[PDB]
Order: structure tokens, then sequence, then C-alpha cells
């Protein structure tokens, strides 16, 4: 009713230790969401064209041209690690567990309170107004993860959070011929328009049922059950130079110190083994036959153009290319007492050794006369195309049927948790934005809107926008996310790397004297893992 | 007891011909293994740094820098084809069978005899000494196939074989900037050390239970059961130029001879068919649309660098790149009466036609004015980067979603049989060192050590190494490997290629007058196979 | 029999994760023990009198006078943490667990091998000689923990260890009047003898049954079951100044920085609360009434004399007094490749805040005129007895009925595990040498001896010692120690302190190039714990 609560606040993380070494992690996240009324109750088709910056030669990468439908609805996203875990629970997980599954997810919206402003300002209660809630359970509306724009719910359970205004990409065409500082003419930079065979205009009213929650009702999305593969919390260190049986050392050091080394007392052209160079007698560590390849090379800072513009070719694993950079604001980890619109940024350097170092590659003639001449070698310091700053490693792809990679690690607290799978015939082997991927069905999105509050002077035949009573809602969101983890076992004599608190990172986990909080980024895959 | 045998010698290969065309091949292999006591009963951390050879400009491929833990244990490896088959059984298999499965594997160690030397030299029996045996059934210790260093058991049932000293790769860091003969400065060549987050020190005592076998006991590893895909003993010959319906010959030869040819009596710009060149009217054999691609191109003699140095990028299929070179000694096929430390070497040229011929590739402009000019073509004789000895085929990768390949063929007798699967998220499609790959569980490794035989003057608080009685063991190893094969059927009018003995390879299978034996290499995939 | 093994080597640590958050830790420890024959097959009564060092005035603390029975038996002690755990398992325990119980213990002696030396030296096998084993299950013989002399078994599973020769304290009397550098006469320093009412001569032959193990038998002590209280792996930080409700801050900082503080905006003589100073109006943090007292003060470096000499009064908790110092050799953690008889030493600084800081104490008159004069205060800088270097805190005891303490933390790897309880009427509340204490029954001690090997010329009526054949044994010891632990839960927003590997302590867990190992000391009680 009017004076009866419809739910309970719960932001606890429960660890249930089943036997066989399996744990169930139930993460409860409760927030107070504050929502304003839409600036315009109509769907808009907007085109963004930044030719002022791209007409300058050499600024192709600064392209921001697109077309989007702007919607009077807001999205409630909880697809980020920080919504569900604090630094302590994250430490427990990444120090005690080895793998991690994703079992269940459920949401509720309760304790809705709608108010109106009258201008001093007076705030009255609209006991009869309503909040429209929609849940796209069938996944008809386009998927839109907020964690890539850093627009999820806040990371603090005691701070009210806002939802993000919903919008999606409309089709368009765009051609942008690249150039450089010093081109003669004017490269083609035109927004072509829209292809009528690709137009797709979605509406929440025509696709999903909408509930009208007043002050005393409750919305509960039933528990969605995932079916995915487990994310590993252990990293690998073995490249192709550390796979298999090492060479037998005929001379071992006698006075163990700093610069006393061992010696394989056999000439390199008189050693035993297998090699994939069928015209050479040298058996070394760079030449011996390994089972497969750990990682691959890819053209870095390469821009492929398609029917809607240029985009950076994504890289699977990093070494700075391949390392994701996160920028975010005060709701999502930045010091809540800073001033200015400059976001906080960090580059996540993963622990896994699966990337390449292009300054150490080279290609030499098949004759293999081992002291290489200049005409029989291609170095990462040789001009390709006549460009002093472009070498062959920029146009090099070594992805073949022998490549072994690892999935991306969880990024606390700004990374995604789950992700949609592409609705194509041949699916990609991994995403670079989320460790988990919903294969067939993925949790539905939760849209919220505040119902129109009309005045007594409303004319539908008026070109001007309708006149509404200034209304704003605040409700409570609750979510339950259930994981299944395995507890890790020690297989080495030596201890391993763990996450801990020390004198340097001490004040990142406690608030300041003025209530300033922050959530620094923590690494997930700490413990090593034997690859082969 | 002391005078009771604990096992039996069996080195027979049994062929059980079940109906439906399925055969069970039970290979029994018995050897007499001779083991010395460890040179040092401690684990050693050794670093090998060969900067004396790599400080010379142009010798990057001669890198042998690494770090390894040297272990007082020895490994007993039987993962090679020659341990289980002689030339006759191999002929029978590769001439009568079509596919080949891997069913079962089991090992036993029996008839242990431990002796001590007293210095003339007197050899006494230690009836109370013990031999430590460990079996890593859970696969905790790092995998180490010996067939890549040619350190498996011997290939002759009447020759005593030795086990190889066990060791494994310790983590390290290494950067080696490549150069050539004629570089100005000194390229960076430094051994950085070890990253504490990747240190992994394994011990047999802390990971596996150890049995202490005296003179009258017996160790038996239970039968391990594989679950893999069958290796095919038939090769394919069809490239992309021999797929589908040939063109109709309107003029057929009338006087069949040597140089009388047929003629497609239709102009090339007036033929019917499908082509993936949507701007040309020519339909030829180089242009017509084939279902997919058989093979791929890969950058050959390419060296990718990672956190531990440079390594050769492995190639799936060869045509000399892609063809494995095997070097080995007198236990593994070399003439047992040769003198010198020079190993015997051979390059295995496979029968399958899935590689490329870079001297016959080229890339031409999309305009396709068929008599090509110079500015509209890129040949394998054009300098890339200004290097006379490097052309575009060295930096070329044509591996896409349309590539069809074949697994690697068995290499008798020096090739591996089975292999571990990489413990990564995304697994490689094939290994280049073994036809079979254990997907989840793979047979455990068998470590042997001779227990410490202490004297009466032992002080644990002495910095010097302990004083031991010179002890050596000799035991008997038995192994059973069970395959399942299918018998092949003839589908062509013409006979096929078979392996046979002739006047040229006659004395490779019989011993000399001084007892000299040898096992030459034989090819496995002889019979053709229709690909499409 | 002669050529049949009687046991198996097992040095694995198994973690069985039962549900409800309880884990069973089964630690298996296997060693190869080397034993020589006794230097004399008789019991000796020896008196050690070091008057050469104590006759010098001021050297009372260098007293080493005592009387001991030296026994031809050796003790096999496994009461140390390093025998059962390596750094990895210790990291797992002290990072994942909260408490720790002690469930079970069992030992076995197997694979006995006895040999004789003949002098070059020849080592023959005595198939008929025997090894005497005794197990004091009824605890008749005096208890003797070896970990206080650092004489337990070795910490490395791959190094042969020796047992310690057994001996125990015989009664004696001793008076040593203390003095200083500059005393006039000669203080009384005399060894009085033995009181006939306290003589106690124990023998293994008259108290325990002895088994005679030949080459082919096995001794197994049944599983002993403890019943003790759990050791906590969490430390406390709250002293008496951090107990209860803090004072209300009427002025809170507005510009949170480094030196911006809060203010209790109430005068100290106008505050509300309870105080145990019934004649003062001041309510501060040093004066407010706390529930009880956390810790106590004790006279530090105090020497109490009794009927057998002076001894240091033991201290419960440390802050350097109260902090135990461990000295040990190459079997017990020191670098196994060092040279010299200097042992390695470390002082264990515990994490718990329960000690005192005598430089911050003082006693002032009961009148409590707050700005203290000199005649109304006693500072830690005031001479007591006229001695410039002795203040009142040296003779101060604040142990009362309001004192709350914590038990001692486990010390890896040199600390004890369990301990006997004193057989007195009123028992102490805690020991300072072991976290666990056997209340009624404690595991029996395991004595080993090599049986006399007589020659053909033996006369019992000869005053000279018997002539024996030089004999030495080596056997295998196995032990199983079962703990029950609870897995810890996170109750704070901030992470906690964990043990980890880093660039500084990296090479303490991996061996050198010459096989040099070491076990550095690790702290046990890392995570905080709310006391009140």
């Amino acid at each position: 009713g009017v004076g009866i609560s419809t739910g309970t606040f719960n932001n606890q993380t429960e660890f249930k230790f089943l036997e066989n070494g399996w744990v169930e992690i139930t993460a409860n996240s409760s927030r107070l969401v504050h929502l304003n009324m839409p600036e315009s109750e109509n769907y808009r088709r907007v085109v963004v064209n930044n030719m002022d910056k791209t007409a300058v030669n050499g600024n192709m990468a600064l392209d921001d041209i697109h077309a989007q439908i702007v919607t009077p609805w807001s999205l409630v996203d909880a697809n980020a690690w920080g919504v569900w875990f604090n630094p302590g629970d994250w430490q427990l997980i990444v120090n005690t567990m080895s793998e991690l599954h994703l079992v269940s997810f459920e949401q509720e919206i309760f304790n809705v309170v709608l108010k109106t402003v009258s201008e001093t300002k007076v705030y009255n209660n609209d006991l009869t107004a309503s909040l429209m809630v929609a849940l796209d359970s069938n996944n008809t509306m386009p998927f839109t993860p907020a964690a890539m724009r850093s627009e999820t719910l806040g990371f603090y359970p005691w701070k009210p959070t806002i939802p993000t205004p919903w919008r999606y990409y409309f089709q368009w065409d765009r051609t942008l011929i690249p150039s450089h500082t010093g081109t003669s003419g004017t490269p083609t930079n035109i927004y072509h328009g829209t292809d009528p065979d690709d137009v797709q205009f979605y509406t929440i009213e025509n696709s999903v049922p909408v509930h009208l929650l007043r002050t005393g009702d409750e919305f509960a999305t039933g528990t969605f059950f995932f079916d995915c593969k487990p994310c590993r919390l252990t990293h690998t260190w073995q490249t192709n130079r550390a796979l298999g049986l090492p060479p037998f050392l005929n001379s071992l050091p006698q006075s163990e110190g700093a610069t006393n080394f061992g010696d394989i007392g056999v000439q390199q052209d008189k050693r035993r083994g297998v090699t994939q160079m069928g015209n050479t007698n040298y058996i070394t560590e760079a030449t011996i036959m390994r089972p497969a390849e750990v990682g691959y090379s890819a053209p870095y800072y390469s821009f492929e153009a398609s029917t809607q513009g240029p985009f950076k070719t994504p890289i699977a694993a990093g070494r700075a290319d391949g390392n994701p950079r996160y920028a975010f604001g005060r709701q999502h980890g930045q010091k809540t007492t800073t001033t200015g619109e400059t976001p906080e940024r960090f580059t996540y350097i993963a622990h896994q050794d699966t990337g390449r170092y292009p300054e150490g590659d080279w290609i030499q003639n098949i004759n293999f006369n081992l002291p290489v001449t200049n005409d029989n070698v291609l170095l990462p310091t040789d001009p390709i195309g006549g460009k002093t700053g472009i070498n062959y490693t920029n146009i090099f792809n070594t992805y073949g049927p022998l490549t072994a990679l690892n999935n991306v690690p969880p990024v606390y607290p700004n990374g995604q948790i789950w992700d949609k799978e592409f609705d194509t015939d041949l699916k990609p082997r991994l995403h670079v934005n989320a460790p988990f991927v919903c294969q067939n069905n993925c949790p539905g999105q939760l849209f919220v809107k505040v119902a129109p509050n009309l005045t007594n002077e409303y004319d539908p035949d008026a070109s001007a926008n309708m006149s509404r009573i200034v209304t704003y809602s605040d409700f409570w969101w609750k979510g339950k996310l259930v994981f299944k983890a395995k507890l890790r076992a020690s297989h080495t004599w030596n201890p391993i790397q763990q996450m801990s608190i020390n004198v340097d990172n001490q004040f990142n986990y406690v608030p300041s004297n003025i209530g300033g909080m922050k959530i620094v980024y923590e690494k997930s895959q700490l413990a090593p893992r034997k690859l082969y």
C-alpha cells in the first residue's frame, strides 16, 4: 500500500563452502536509483558529424560520425564487477579460488517513490503517478552494455546512483579516405546517409510489456540461469621457449654465484632433436620444434574501414597495444572529492605472457646462412613502403591453426561480467570485453521511465512539445548474482603471488576525513599455471 | 623374494583380426634399463647464457639462453614409434591399414637388481638397497617428452637402454634485439632474471607418492585409457586446382602419344561458370570458384620474440620449411658401429600435397588487365623493405576461415605417439610433433631414482655434499600399447604405393658381421585418398 | 623378508574441503634417518661446571652449570612446523584459514638397513643385526622437545637427517650470588651436589618394551588423538585505548588533507562518562573506564634463582624482551652451502599488539594535580636503587584479575607444535614455546638404538669398554599429522595483509646453482581480528 515497504535492503556477499572443494558465492547488490523525467517524450533520430576535426589532414582516428536513435527510456545496467564485490571479497576470490563459473542472476525494483516539484521549490508526493518498467526478456531490443561507456550503477552501496539514458545505433554510411599532414588535395569525407534495406527502428512500447508501478508495488525479474565456461583465475607464463624437455647440461656450475652459468657441452651443429628447418643442422632454442604456438602477432594500430567508417582492429592479448585503457568518473572509482571533468584512467597490464615483442622479431632467407647479411634479413628497423616509422611488424599476422591463446582476465571493478554472443553463422572464439559470453540467451535489459504527468492544457494537435508536471522518481534496486568457484591447491614448493594491503596502497581502501572514497583497480589472475 | 622373478619378458606384437574390418594391435615392449646414482642429490637452478655466440652480430638464431631446474630423478619415456614396432610390423600397418586409434597403455618395472662398486673394481650386491619409483598420475609435474631431444628408450629389444636425467624449464626474462653483419652499435643482449609472479619450483617428493622397490618387488602402473581421434594412414593429393568438375574438352586427341593434348574449344572470355572476380569475364583454372582452400601460406623462417627470447614460428604443413629434421644417435637408429659424436639426420618429406610453392605466387591489381605490367604486380622476385633476399612471400599469411588442412603423419621410428593438450582457454587445432593429443588426461610420467646409500660418516651440518656408496641399478621395463586399426579397401582400378624391400634398401634391415644395426626412417601415409 | 619393502614414501599434504567451511589438512612427512652406534653403551652421569666464565664478576647470565644423564639411545623428534609444511602449504594455511586444530598423529619406521665398516673402507651388510626401537606410550621417561635445541628432523624431504642423542636433566644444587664489574670480595659460586630425595635415574630397558627390527620388519605407532583448543591465525590490534565507543566529535574537518584534525568541542573537565579516578573531573582517553586490560607489564631481564641456579623469568607477550630469538643450522633453514659453525638467527616480531612500551609509562600521586611536578611523579628515567640504568619499569608487575592475553603464534618453521602440560596442582594458563598443549596425554617419544655387535673376544669382567663391530643403520621414517582448520571470511570493506612472493624474497624459495636451499621464517597471524 501507501505506507508498507515492498522489499528489503541486502548488500551482503555470502560464501557457502560445499565439499569437494566447490564454493557458491552469492553477491547481493542494493542501490537507490534516482530518475528524472525524459527531456523529450519522443524518439529522436540524430546524426553526429564531427567534420570540423576530421577535415584536418591526419585526424582520421578522431572520427565520431554516426547516427543514433535517442529514446525517452533509461537503462539499468549491473554488468560490472564493482557493483557486486568490494576489495575484500575480491581479494578473497582472487587469492583462494582457481576458476569461476556464473550460475544465476535476478533483479527486483521496489519502494518506488514519485515526487513533483513546484517553483523557492516545494517537493510534493504523487501518490497516483506511476513508473513504467520494461524487461526485454526475449532480447528483441539491441544489446547495449554500459560498462564500455562507464555508465553502470555506482560502486558504493551508500551512494545513490542514476540510470543511463538509453539510445542505440541507427544505420548510416560513411567514407573517410585517410591522409597525413602534408597531403595535396582534400580527401573524401562525406556522410552518405542511410541504406533503406538496413533501417531498424525499435520501440519499447511495441516490443515489450510495460508495468506501471505505483508507490506500493514491486517488480521482480525471475532468476535467469547461465550456461557458460569457467573463467580461470590463474595466469600462464610459458611462451614457446619454455615448452617441453630442456637441453641436457653437460657442464654444471661449481661455485654458485651471480654470473656462473651452465654449458650445453655439445656443438650446435652436432645436437640431437627435431627441427622444422629441413635444410639446417643447427639445433638451438630458437629453432627446436615446439608442440604449438602460444600467442600470435597482429597488425597493431591498424584501421579497417567498412560501410560506416574506420575502426581499430581489436587485439586478443597485449604485451602499448592489446592492453585496455579504462577511463571513469566519481561513481566508478575516482576520488569522490575531486573537482573537474577529467576522468581517472588506468591501463590494465595483464600477468599472462602471451603477447609479442615486435622489437625482437625478424625474417631471414630460407638459405639460413646463420650470420645474416643485410639483403637476407628483414628487421623491425627496416622501412616498409618508404616510411621511416613503419616496419614489417605493423603489417604482420601470424595467426594460424597452431595458435593457443587465453581468454581475457576479469578487470576489477570496471570490467564487464557477461556478454552477448554475435548472431552470425561463424562465431568468434573470444571477446575482449568480458570473460563470460552468453551463448544463446543472455539476461534481459531493464528499462525505466517515469509516466507522463499532463497538465490541464494538453492539445495533441499542437506542434510544440507537451507540457508536463516536473516529476522525478526514486526507487530501490536489488540484485542477486550467483557464482560457483573452485578453491585452489598448492602444487609448488615456493609460495605464489597474492594481493595484499601495504603501506603504499593503504589509504586506497579507507575514506578520507571529508568522506572521499575510491576503488583502485586490482589484478585477477595472480597464481601461475603450468601450460604444458 | 631374493631369488624369485617378478615378471616376464615379452616383446611381441599381436594382431587380433576382429570382424567388420577392425583389428586390435597389441604392441609389447620390454627393455633392460641401467641407472646410475645421481651426480648430486639436490635440486639445482642453472642458467645457460651463450652470449659468446650471440654477441656476434647476425647470430640471433643461435640463442641458447634459458633457466632450468636440474633434478636428481630420471625419466622413463616410451613415447616414440620405434619402441613399439619393428620395420616388419610397421610395413604391415602402413600397407594394410587405413586409420589408427590409440586404445590403451600400461607399464611395469620388475626384476630390480642393485649393485655397489668397490675400487681393480669389485661389484657386490646390495640386497637391502632400494630403488625409488614415482608415477605422476595426476599430471602435476611439468610435461617433458623425450622424443624431441631423442632421449627415449632404445629401439632394439636386445640392447640395454638408459633413462634420461630429468629437468624442466624455470622462468626467466630475455631480450635480444636482432642485428646483421654490419650493424653500427651493440644490440641489446641481456638476461633480465626471473619474474617473482611466475616462479614454479616442483619436487617429486612433495607431489607424488614414491615406492621403494627392493630386489624382489614389482611396480605396475594400471592401464590408462585414451580418448582421441584416429590418425589417418592415407594422404591427399588434391590441391585447389583439382577440386570439382573439370572443364568439358570439345577437342580430344586422336593419335594418343606424348605431346598430343586436348583443347577446351571455347574462348576464355566466353566460358560458363562461377568466379570470385566480379569484374572479369575470364573463366580459367586459376580463377574458377573452388569450394574452399587446401592449405595456407605462412611467413617462413620468421622469428617471434616474447618474454623469454626469439623462437621460430611453427608451420603446419611443408612443401625447406615445414619439413621436420630429425637428428639422433646410436640407440635410436644410427649405425651402432659408427664412431664420433656426429648424429644421423634426415628430413621427412611427407606425401601430402598441402603446402605452397612461393616461387609461383603473385599479387596483381584488382583491375585485372590480364597481361600484367610491372606497376600492377608483386612477384616473389621483388624487394620488400629494400632487401634483395626478402620478398613478399616471407611476410605473407593466407590462413582464413576457408582453410582445410591435415594432421601431421606418424614419423617412424623417431616421432612421438601422443601429446599433452595445452591448458589454455582457446586450444590449437593441431600439434606438429604428434599425431595424437591427449585432450584432458594423458599418461603419467615415470621417474626413477636410486636411494641414497650413506656411509658411516654423514654430517647434515657439513657444507660439502654427502658421501655416498657408489650404487647402480638395473631393472626391467615392460610396456603394453593397444591400438585399433581399420583394414583398407581398394577403390581404384590401379594399384597404389606400398612400402617394400629392394636391392637398394636391403642391408638396412639386417645386421652387419660385427653386430651393427640401424633403423632407417619409413613413410606412413602411402595410399592416396579422395579429398572432395 | 630380505628383498621386500615394508613401506612407502609419502611426503604430500592433502587438503580435504568438507562443507560448513571446515577443512582437514593431512600432512605426510617422510625422511631417511641415518644412525651411528653409541659412543658408549653405558649410562653416564655428567656434571657441567663453567666456573671459568662465572668466576668473573658480572657474568651470572653466562651460567651453564647442570647435571645430566647421557643415554646410549637417540630420539626421533618431529615436533616442528617445518617437518610437515613447505612455504606453499604454509602460505595456503595462513592466507585462507582462521583457526587451526590438532586432530591426529602417527609414525612408522620401515626399510631398515644395517651395515658394518671394515678398514680403504669396505661396507658390508649385516642381514642378522637388529635395530632396537622403543616407544614411550605411557610417558614414563622425561619429556624432551628437540625444537628448543634445534635438534628435530630436517626440513627437506630430499636430505637425509640424523636423530639426536638422548639425555635428560639429573638433579643438582647450585648457588650463585650475583655481582658486578667492581665487587670487592668473591661471590659464592659453588656446585653443592645432589639431594638424595630428588634422585631419578630412568632407563629405557626398565620402562618401555623394545622391539628388535631386522632388515625386513616394520614398526608402526598407532594413531594418537589429541584433545586441545584451536590456535587462532588472526591477530588483534586493539589495546586499552581502542575499546568501546569513541568520543563524539563536535567539530569535524572540512578540507580533508594531511594535518586537518577533528575536535571534541567539550572541555575535558565538563565531559560525560565513567572514570576510575574518583577524585578528578577530567575525562580523557587515558582516564576513561575500559572493560578490562589488554596485556600486562612484567619485570624484563629479571633473573629468579632457585635450588638449581638463576633463570630468566619468561614473558608472555613481547613489544627487545618477549620476542623469541631462534638460532639454527643447515638442516633447519640455514643456507645449506654456507661454511662455518655460526648459526643463522632471527627474532620473531609478532603482529599482535598486547605488549607494553616502558618508555611511555609513569606513576603519579593520587592527588592528580594534572601538570605534574617532580616530587609527584615517577618516570622511566628516574633511578631506582641509585642505579642510573635501572628504572621502576624493571621491577613492575601489572598482572591482575583484569588481564586479557593471547596465546603465542605458530613460528614457521622452527617452532614447536604441541607440548606437555605441567604435572602440578595449579597449571599455567599458557606456554611460550608451543601453541598447542597436551592436557592429559601427549604423544609418546620414539627412541632408537643399534643393537650391540660383539666380537669373539668379550669379557664382562673387563674394566675396559666392550669391543664392538662398527655398525650403522639407515631406516625410513614416515609420519602423518592431521589438522582441522576453518576457512576465513571477509568482514571488512578493505583487504587484509597476506603473505606473498616478491622481487625481494624471491630467491629464498628456489635453490641455487649448487643445490643450496633455505627456509626463511614466515609470520602466521596476519589477518586482524576484532577484540571487543
